[PDB]
C-alpha cells in the first residue's frame, strides 16, 4: 500500500442547494438479536446535505489507507 | 497496491439543486436474527443530497487503498 | 502503508445551502440483544448539513492510515 | 504507517448556510442488552451543522494514524 | 507510526451560518444492561454547530497518533 | 509514534454564526446497569457552538499522541 | 323568505381523512384592471380540508337568508 | 326574513384528520388597479383545516340573516 | 329580520387533528392601486386550523343579523 | 332585527389538535395606494389555531346584530 | 336591534392543543399611501392560539350590538 | 339597541395548551403616509395565547353595545 505524488516547476465554482426536509444516512448497520457486530471503517466516509469538495488537490497529495479483518 | 502520480512543468462550473423531501441512504446493512455482521469499509463512501466534486485533481494526486477479509 | 508527497519550485468558490429540517447520520450501529459490538474507526468521518472542503491541498500533503481487527 | 511531506522553494471562498432545525449525528453506537461495547476511534471525526475546511494544507503537512483491535 | 514534514525557502475566506434549533452529537455510545463499555478516543473529535477550520497548515505540520485495544 | 516538523528560511478570515437554541454533545457514554465503564481520551476533543480554528500552524508544529488499553 | 320548523312529542359515525399537500379555495374572485368588484356573501360558505357535519339537526331548526343586489 | 323554531315535549361521533401542508382559503377577493372593492359578508363563513360541526341543533334553533347592496 | 326559538318541557364526540404547516385564510381582500375598499362583516367569520363546534344549541337559541350597504 | 329565545320547564366531548407551524389569518384587508379603507366589523370574528366551541347554548340565548354603511 | 332571553323553571369537556410556532392574526388592515382609514369594530373579535368557549350560556343570555357608518 | 334577560325559579371542563413561540395579533391597523386614522372599538376584543371562557352565563346576563361613525 504505497502512494506517491510529486509536482515540480522550473473562474467561478458555484454550488447552489435549496432543499426541504432532507434525511441523509451515510453508513448504517441495523440488526436485531445478533451475537457480534463489527463496523470497521478505514477509508473516508463523507456525509452531508450539501457535500461539496472544490479544488481538493492542486499540489502534491497522496492518501494511503489499509484495513484488515482476521478472525481465524 | 502501488499508486503514483507526477506533474512536471518547465470558466463557470454551475451546479443547481432545488429538491424537496430528499431521503438518501449511502450504505445500508439491515437484517434480523443474525449471528455475525461485518461492515468493512476501506474505500470512499460519499453520501449527500447535493454531492458535488469540482476540480478534484489539478496537480499530483494518488490514492492507494487496500482492504482484506480473512476468516479461516 | 507508506504515503509521500513533494512539491518543488525553482476566482470565486461559492457554496450556497438553504435547507429546512435536515437530519444527518454519518455512521450508525444500531442493534438489540447483542453480545459484542465494535465500532473501529481509523479513517476520516466527516458529517454535516453543509459539509464543504475548499482548497484542501495546495502544497505537500500526505495521509497514512492503518486499521486492524484480529480476534483469533 | 509512514507519512512524509516536503515543500521546497528557491480569491473569494464563500460558504453560506441558512438552515432550520438541523439534527446531526456523527458516530453513533446504540444497542440494548449487550455484554461488551467498544468504540475505538483513531482517525478524525468531524461533526457539525456547517462543517467547513478552507485552505487546510498550503505547506508541508502529514498525518500518520494507526489503530488496532486484538482480542485473542 | 512516523510522520514528518519540512518546508525550506531560499483573499476573503467567508463562512456564514444562520441556523435555528441545531442539535449536534459528535460521538455517542448508548446502551442498556451492559457488562463492559470502552470509549477509546485517540484521534481528533471535532464537534460544533459552526465548525470552521481556515488555513490550518501553512508551515511544517505533522500529526502522529496511535491507539490500541488488547484484551487477551 | 514519532512526529517531526522543520521550517528553514534563508486577507480576511471571517466566520459568522447566528444560531438559536444550540445543543452540542462532543463525546457521550450513556448506559444503565453496567459493570465497568472506561472513557479513555488521549487525542483531542474540541466541542463548541462556534468552534473556529484559524491559522493553526504557520511554523514548526508537531503533535505525538499515544493511547493504550490492555485488560489481559 | 319565511322558514319554520316544529317538533312535538307526547351508532358509530366515522370520518377518516389522511391527506398530504391539500390546497382548498372556497370562494375566489381574481381579476386585473377592473372598475368595481363586489363579493356579496349572504348564505353559508364552508371551506376546509376535512369539512364534516354530523347530526346537524335533531330538533327544531330553521334558517332564513336573504341577499339583494340593486344598482339602478 | 322570518325564521322560527319550536320543540315541545310532554353513540360515537369520530372525525380523524391527519394532513400535512394544508393551505386553506375561505373567501378571497384578489385584484389589481380597481376603483372600488366591496366585501359584504352577512351570512356565515367557516374556514379551517379540520372544520367539524357535531350535534349543532338539538333544541329550538333559528338563524335569520339579511344583506343588502344598493348603489343607485 | 325576525328570529325566534322556544323549547317547552312538561355519547362520545371525538375530533382528532394532527397537521403540519397549516396556513389558513378566512376572509381576505387583497388589491393594489384602488380608490375605496370596504370590508363590511356582519355575519360570523370563524377561522382556525381545528375549528370545532360541538353541541352548539341544546335549548332556545336564535341569531338575527342584518347588514346594509347604501352608496347613492 | 329582533331575536328572542325562551325555555320553560315544569358524555365526553374531546377535541385533540397537534399542529406545527400554524399560520392563521381571520380577516385581512391588504392594499396599496388607496384613498379610503373601511373595515366595518359588526358580527363575530373568531380566529384561532384550535378554535373550539362546546355546549354554547343550553338555556335561553339570543344574539341581535345590525351593521350599516351609508355614503351618499 | 332588540334581543331577549328568558328561562323559567317550576360530563367531560376536553380540549387539547399542542402546537409549535403559531402565528395568529385576528383582524388586520394593512395598506400604504392612503388618505383615510377606519377600523370600526362593534361586534366581538376573539383571537387566540387556543380559543375555547365551554358552556357559554346556561341561563338567560342576550347580546345586542349595533354599528353605523355614515359619511354623507 | 335593547337587550334583556330574566331567569325565574320556583363535570370536568379541561383546556390544555402547550405551545412554543406563539405570536398573536388581535386587532391591527398598519399603514404609511395617511391623513387620518380612526380605530373605533366598541364591542369586545379578546386576545390571548390561551383564551378560555368557561361557564360565562349561568344567570341573567345581557350586553348592549352601540358604536357610531358620522363624518358629514
Amino acid at each position: 500500500v504505497v502512494a506517491a505524488a510529486e509536482k515540480t516547476k522550473q473562474g467561478v465554482l458555484y454550488v447552489g442547494s435549496k432543499t426541504k426536509e432532507g434525511v441523509v444516512h451515510g453508513v448504517a448497520t441495523v440488526a436485531e438479536k445478533t451475537k457480534e457486530q463489527v463496523t470497521n471503517v478505514g477509508g473516508a466516509v463523507v456525509t452531508g446535505v450539501t457535500a461539496v469538495a472544490q479544488k481538493t488537490v492542486e499540489g502534491a497529495g497522496s492518501i494511503a489507507a489499509a484495513t484488515g479483518f482476521v478472525k481465524k
